[PDB]
């Protein structure tokens, strides 16, 4: 009957204020949010605010973009969905008419409306929200709304592996065993790769990498990453190197890890500049940045529903919605022990 939202009142400080229940436009669904994931971008938003200040002096800055729930109402022209459907949402709604949308790259649309961002700052941390039916997806019966929430980061890794043309016979190195690195690992497995090395510095993440199917795990703090990778690839380098931690160490490392003619994929981020040794990759190596996802939700939902892609095992912490402040503090303070945290929104 009533709504509320968690707002970034000032960087580092969340609270929950009242909000009106949105009315779905004729092509939208109205969803009762049940789970909201916490990823790097939300934690950075909590710490710094959005990097474009709101045009409005006292704009209510929402947070959260990975979410799922149950349809409560639908707009008058919605046929795909009905009240009671459990769904997730793809949080980036592109313009649909620019050169990039029309060319199959809507993810890089210059007018994408992405949750908890620039023009509108609509956060998924709320009891009720509206979303276009075209970017909402029904969950299989064997997939709960917490799994539906984690389709979004899984889609990030799926898009990277698909962009990279992962295939059997391609040796893969994944730099980073955080959430996105583990998603990329499982995506590489779904695309048939059989030799996957995963590099991180935390033994708990490498334990999870091995559980999720890494062929070899390498602790860059206790081992020589370049030497161990050269052994892994028989001194030839890997066909594909994924950089997923967004750190300077890893990006600068990837040139030394890839084979001639191979690919380096930068899965998101990299906030600072990084010095690249192009001499080491002068034989037609490709470096490509990877940005969110395009047309990946169905195949990712498929992969999770089948059991081949395990997102439930990645959830290490579940926070109640009214405890959202601690959820974001711990996501900063105890980053060491969190693979993936989610926020449960019950009444
Ligand atoms: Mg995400
Ligand atoms: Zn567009």
């Amino acid at each position: 009957m009533k709504n509320s939202k968690a707002i970034l009142q000032v960087p580092g400080t969340m609270k929950i204020i009242s909000a009106e229940i949105p009315v779905p436009k004729e092509d939208e669904v109205l969803i009762k949010v049940e789970y909201v994931g916490i990823c790097g971008s939300d934690v950075h938003g909590f710490e710094s605010g959005p990097f474009i200040p709101p045009k409005d002096p006292n704009q209510e800055i929402g947070l959260g973009h990975e979410c799922a729930g149950t349809v409560v109402a639908v707009g008058s022209r919605v046929r795909k969905f009905k009240p009671g459907d459990r769904v997730n949402i793809e949080p980036g709604v592109p313009c649909g008419h620019c050169r990039y949308c029309l060319e199959g790259k809507y993810n890089i649309c210059p007018d994408v409306d992405f949750m908890a961002t620039q023009p509108n700052y609509r956060g998924a941390l709320t009891h009720y929200l509206c979303h276009p039916e075209s970017f909402t997806y029904k969950l299989p019966d064997n997939m709960d709304t917490m799994e539906g929430t984690l389709v979004e980061p899984a889609a990030v890794g799926m898009h990277a592996a698909m962009l990279a043309d992962v295939k059997p016979g391609k040796k893969i190195i994944i730099l980073g065993a955080g959430c996105i690195g583990l998603m990329t690992l499982q995506a590489c497995k779904c695309l048939g790769a059989t030799e996957i090395a995963v590099v991180d510095v935390l033994e708990k993440r490498l334990a999870m990498a091995e559980q999720l199917g890494a062929t070899v795990v390498i602790n860059g703090a206790k081992e020589d990453t370049i030497a161990r990778c050269q052994q892994f690839t028989e001194d030839m380098g890997a066909d594909i190197v994924f950089e997923t931690a967004g750190s300077a160490v890893t990006v600068k490392q990837a040139p030394y890890l890839v084979m001639r003619g191979g690919k380096i994929m930068i899965v998101g981020t990299v906030p600072g500049a990084s010095a690249i040794n192009f001499l080491k990759i002068n034989r037609e190596v490709t470096i490509q940045t990877v940005f969110r996802y395009a047309n990946r939700y169905p195949v990712t939902i498929e992969a999770i529903s089948s059991g081949r892609f395990d997102v439930k095992s990645m959830v290490t912490h579940i926070y109640d919605y009214r405890d959202v402040q601690q959820a974001f503090e711990e996501s900063v303070n105890n980053k060491r022990d969190i693979i993936k945290g989610v926020i449960k929104i019950s009444d």
